[PDB]
Formats: C-alpha cells, sequence, structure tokens
C-alpha cells in the first residue's frame, strides 16, 4: 500500500506496486503479467524481490480489464496492453531516480514486453521474457484460446471463457487483433540483450515459441528449465528469478 | 437531419455528427478524417450531404486528440485511431436503425478505414478510400513526417509540427508505431468491394499508394481524378464526393 501507485492512459487508471532499493539512483524493471493473471502472482513477486535484492527496482501494473486497473475485461487488446506499457514507460522514464530501464513479461505479458521493448529499442537496456506467449497468434487464427473455441472467420461479439476462467468474456476486437499481430516481425527490431526462459514441460506454450524468439534475437540467451511447467510453479518459481534477477544484474 | 452524438471509447469521449436520410431504417457509412483534421472538413460534409441525399446515413467522429473529443493531440496514434473506429463500428452495428455498414476514409483517415474493414472483413460491407496516407510509415522510417524532421532511430518524445500545424506536437509513439505499421497486409483482408480514389496532383501522398491498394484488393476500383490535389480542394471537392456517392448508392 505504500507500493501502491496509479497512472492514466486514455482515461483509465492502471494501478500497480512499485518497490525500490536504498539510495538515490537505481535501474528500474517494468514487470507484466500475462492473460487472466494479475501483478501480484508469486512469480511476478518474487522476481520483483530478487531484483530488489540487487539493488534494482522495478514496477508491476495490472493491465488495462485486469486486477485493480479500470475497464472491461472484454475490451483489453494486446494493441491496448503495448499501450499501457507504454504510459508505463512514461511514467519510469520521467523518474529522476531512475538509469537503465529492463523489460519482464510473462506468457501474455511476455508479448506485451517483446513488441514494447521492439517499439523503444534505443530506450530499453535488457529483456527477460518468460514463457512468452507467441502462441495466441496461432490460437486466435485455429479458432481455439484457451479451450474455448469458435468459427476463427466469423468472431463473435464476444467469446466466453471455459473452465477456471468461467465468469469471464474475451472480446471479439482481441481475438481478431491477434490474428494479425506482427510479434516476431516488432520484436525483432530490439538488438540489445535478451534472456528467454521456459520449461520443457510447458504444456500450454510449445516452447518452439521461446526457441523462435532467440532465432530471431541478434543478442539473446535461451534457457531451458527442465520438467518446468507453463507457471513455474513450486521449485521452478525461485529458478527462473534467480535466472531473471543474474541476467539484470547490474554492472553499475 | 442532423445531430451531435458521443460515445465512449477506454474513458474517452468522442463526438461525432450524425446525418439520416428520409425514413427510419439505412445504410450507414462511417466517415474518418486526417491528421490534424476534425469531423467538419468541406469534403466529409459533402460526403455526407450526398450520402443523405441518396438515402445513405452517415457518422462522423473526431478522432482521440482532435476537435471536440477527448484526449491530447500528442497522446493519439494510429492504432488507438483504430480503437477508435472499432468503438464507432460497435454504435454502429447495433444501432437499430442500420442495415448495410460503409467506411469512408480520407488521408490518414484513409489508413484507419483500410485496416479496421481489415478486421472487420465479415461486417464492413463496402470501403471508399480518398487519397490514403499509407505513406506515413515510409516517412516514419525517413524521420520526415510532413514536414518536421526527426532521427528516426532515436525518436524524441515529441515532435513539434512546422507549417501551417504550427502550434502542436505529434507523439514520439505515434512515430514508433507508424515505423512498424502492417497497413497493406491487414487492410487486404478485406474482399468486398473497395474504391480507391485519388488526385493525379497530390503532393501529400504519392499516387503509387492508391495504386498499391487497388493492385492488393480483390476487388476494387481505382479513379485518378485529374490534376486534382490531396485535399480534393475548389470543384475537385465535389468530384471526389460524387464518386463516394454513386459507390454506395443503394442502387434502387
Amino acid at each position: 500500500s505504500m507500493s501502491r501507485i496509479t497512472i492514466e492512459r486514455d482515461g483509465l487508471t492502471l494501478v500497480g506496486d512499485r518497490e525500490e532499493p536504498f539510495g538515490e539512483i537505481y535501474d528500474m524493471a517494468i514487470i507484466m503479467h500475462g492473460f487472466t493473471a494479475n501483478r501480484n502472482t508469486d512469480l511476478l513477486r518474487q522476481i520483483a524481490d530478487d531484483l530488489r535484492d540487487e539493488n534494482v527496482a522495478s514496477v508491476r501494473f495490472d493491465f488495462n480489464g485486469h486486477g485493480e486497473s479500470d475497464g472491461k475485461f472484454e475490451d483489453m487488446t494486446v494493441c491496448n496492453e503495448i499501450a499501457d506499457g507504454k504510459a508505463i514507460l512514461d511514467y519510469v522514464h520521467t523518474d529522476p531516480h531512475v538509469r537503465d530501464i529492463f523489460l519482464v513479461g510473462h506468457s501474455q505479458g511476455g508479448v506485451v514486453a517483446s513488441m514494447l521493448a521492439g517499439l523503444y529499442p534505443d530506450v530499453v537496456k535488457k529483456v527477460v521474457l518468460l514463457a512468452p506467449a507467441a502462441q495466441l497468434k496461432d490460437d486466435a487464427l485455429r479458432g481455439n484460446t484457451q479451450g474455448a473455441t469458435y468459427d476463427p472467420n466469423h468472431i463473435p461479439d464476444v467469446v466466453p471463457l471455459v473452465g477456471n476462467k468461467l465468469g469471464m468474456k474475451v472480446g471479439g476486437f482481441y481475438l481478431r487483433t491477434a490474428q494479425v499481430l506482427p510479434i516476431y516481425e516488432v520484436s525483432q527490431r530490439f538488438t540489445r540483450p535478451v534472456s528467454v526462459i521456459a520449461g520443457t514441460n510447458d504444456q500450454v506454450v510449445d516452447p518452439k515459441y521461446a526457441k523462435k524468439y532467440d532465432e530471431v534475437y541478434e543478442n539473446s540467451e535461451l534457457h531451458m528449465i527442465p520438467n518446468a511447467d507453463h507457471r513455474f510453479s513450486g521449485g521452478y518459481k525461485d529458478m527462473a528469478a534467480d535466472l531473471t534477477a543474474q541476467f539484470l544484474k547490474p554492472a553499475f
């Protein structure tokens, strides 16, 4: 609650949490959650904590339509999450305490991060992608998003989600926009260091997508964590966050 | 009949004018203006009038950051203009008076129209593009946007415009997203009828871009008005509007 911060994007309020090390000058990471998640998953909090222990500040926001941020979930698109990310980047870049800026994203957040870094390759210093969900485009082209199915050529106004996500409804604009989203093309513009982290037992996102990220980036590392799942649950959590912190540890 | 209307997009209010013919049921054209213009240029008003005389309703809205609508001009991008367009399309589609939906765009409005129709190819019935400003991507890659120059690899936060737009600043995000915008790839997905109208004397947008539209569209016509300029001025205004109305005529 001391950590609570808010910014505006187009008349929507985005709510986040800021973590800071002691001192007057520090690097900062923008940490981005995935589709249907929020800013306070175990993994994102572990990443924020490890970064803080290395003198790296962080902010983690709920994207529009998620958690405490404004907007209906059905009005969210990957594109306006990128716009959210840009508002956050304005906030961070304007801060007098902040030196270098990093992007960290998990699952769909990894797509937002990767594309935001492709739009700001001269500003973002380093990027970490954890199980980036670049599958979401092919999923949308197949008519199957998180087990919910629909006609990929007659996308209805809204598609109700299934399973653990019963009450919620994904927007048709999200699906139509995901079908044509230039994920790898825009991400490729980033030539600074990237670490990609994925689990060999990822059942949600085929790790061939993580591999393709590693292929197209001029300057990447790929970290296949043996037997890790998509969520990096259990001990995998600490592995992922550790790799993240190792990669972002500044040579101040 | 004319009336002022408003809709919400992401917490911003968009203001427009709705124009209706005799009767309670009609086709509806969404008319989109260009960069730094507004919903009431001479050409847009002439189009709305000719459509009404042809039994076709229309709405024309100020995009965010323009005219009477909310938002700062420097926070506008082509992407949130497409999002504005989607909100307008929602309003028209659910309107009980409406039969078929047409998009009509001028200059940058033509880019928004063409991309929106590519995302809603099963919903929009016809498209008219008037001097679509597909050049804006190449301009952004060259660092020269309507007389204002900048380093295309170190895009500043804002770029002050020059000339008759001397007071205003385009946002850096507008230029960064302009550089990677998949204009033709997305627009191509529209296979229903398109009419492209351009002046042979267009100094702002090279007519090869109109020709490229006509080439990628499966089902299009190209109308090169001899000696017309970019802002279809003087007599050319009434020709551009006529070609627009003729394409959208109900065909009794």
